[PDB]
């Protein structure tokens, strides 16, 4: 009869200084940390790739 | 007596297929051809230069 010890979850910090435990939920509750403005993309491939 | 000839202004093109002889006027009235979303800039310099 050996003994087990349990360790609590660490939590990861998001915008507004708000701590959640799951990445998805607190990206959908407070969003990312830094403030970009938009992502300009380049695409290299065939016509179907662009489609 | 020597004879001169006149040549008319060429005109330039802007958004919505509108023509003008000046770039400042046509940019203030109509706007540019393509659609950017925003300029993300990198600034390398001293602190006072950044300010």
């Amino acid at each position: 009869m050996k003994e087990l010890i349990y360790i609590e979850e660490p939590k990861i910090l998001f915008a507004h200084g708000q701590k959640c435990t799951d990445a998805r939920d607190g990206l959908a509750l407070f969003g990312p940390l830094n403030n970009l403005y938009g992502i300009k993309s380049g695409v290299i491939g065939t016509k179907q790739g662009l489609k």
